């Protein structure tokens, strides 16, 4: 059973034209996934506001992208897992998302995952390669470094250059969800990898990512389509 | 790009009205006769001009063996298929293939249908399981050897390595082979495979007017709205 997963991008006031087509597409949202790296000097107070703003229909989920990885966030590495470490304290957060590479200090993870788990958060560590699709075999062992902290979910994202980059990403997360035991999220962007966004549910896949209006990854659907996407497989 | 085919499996006018309501959505129109007893060349003809001009006509004669209901001689069913070739509004012709054919008759029978300008879809069926890899690779290069317009391979997938077996399989034949290629994995499981045909190197997706013969088949309405996000 795939999840869906409405992304939006608010500024501080969170409008009242966006809280009202979210209302709309209610049957289609199992997650609201509020993106928080578009605000400059964000606080975690200020996004303690924009939940109360908003909470019971669906799980929330606060993610801060950096630029790094695709988002807006220019905040230091630093002030960023800081930032994550202090969203814990947020009683109405249900998920919270922590960014993957190889350069993070190991056991500096582990301590801020264990931290977000004792505080009863679900988290979502993710990694994106905008760049190409590795190989098979090391896309499983970025999946196998990543479960290691023993997140609830594994997200990653990777950009194709053909067919077989496409095939490389489904084949990895539909092995990963055979045998480990939390939730996978493979993404294979661009138009190319379409398939894996729709088809999350068939290979194994735990989410998959929309709009309520434009694309906040490559070409996002609106999860209305989305959720008739899941129905559909 | 992908064709959507629209299977047909008529009885010598309902249907008539709901193929024009669809024909927007078709591609190629495949006329299964393997469900008429003793089916002549005559009567084939005689039921294609009460049909046909905005698709290609598909004519496919699916023996029992591989989940039809044909139960023609080998003979008389490589005879029926020989035949075809004469009727002016056939389109495409589907030749089943399987290991112990004779492979000189067979190409014998393929050639004098391309010369009779018919697309030949050489096609394989396994509704019991789907092969490793290697082996769904093995059966696409013995069926090009006849270098036919199309070749079809068909499998029912028991997990999801099965499915993406049958995507990869088509998918790198797509990329070295100089005929089209058409893979289908049954099922709801392999929807996919008929949906994001295209994706992986696919010409041909088929679909139904309407009522499904089991879990996977969908409505070509349905199936062009869905090739087309792709």
């Amino acid at each position: 059973h795939v999840e869906v997963v409405a992304t939006i991008t608010p500024q501080l006031s969170i409008e009242e034209t966006l809280i009202q087509k979210i209302n709309h597409r209610i049957d289609a949202i199992d997650v609201l996934e509020l993106r928080i790296d578009q605000f400059e000097n964000v606080t975690v107070d200020q996004v303690a506001e924009m939940i109360t703003k908003l909470k019971d229909s669906f799980k929330l989920l606060v993610t801060y992208r950096t630029k790094l990885q695709g988002g807006y966030g220019q905040f230091t590495n630093d002030s960023y897992l800081n930032l994550i470490s202090d969203l814990a304290n947020i009683n109405g957060i249900d998920m919270i998302d922590i960014e993957w590479q190889a350069d993070i200090d190991i056991e500096k993870h582990q301590r801020i995952i264990t931290h977000l788990q004792q505080y009863n958060k679900e988290v979502i560590i993710s990694h994106h390669n905008f760049e190409s699709t590795p190989p098979l075999d090391e896309l499983q062992f970025i999946f196998f470094k990543m479960q290691k902290f023993n997140p609830e979910y594994v997200k990653l994202a990777v950009m194709p250059h053909n067919k077989n980059d496409v095939l490389n990403l489904l084949q990895a997360m539909s092995t990963f969800s055979d045998t480990m035991d939390c939730k996978v999220v493979g993404i294979s962007m661009s138009k190319l990898g379409l398939i894996s966004r729709t088809a999350q549910g068939v290979f194994g896949g735990a989410l998959t990512y929309g709009c309520i209006g434009e694309p906040q990854a490559p070409g996002q659907i609106d999860v209305t389509d989305l959720k008739a996407q899941v129905t559909l497989y």
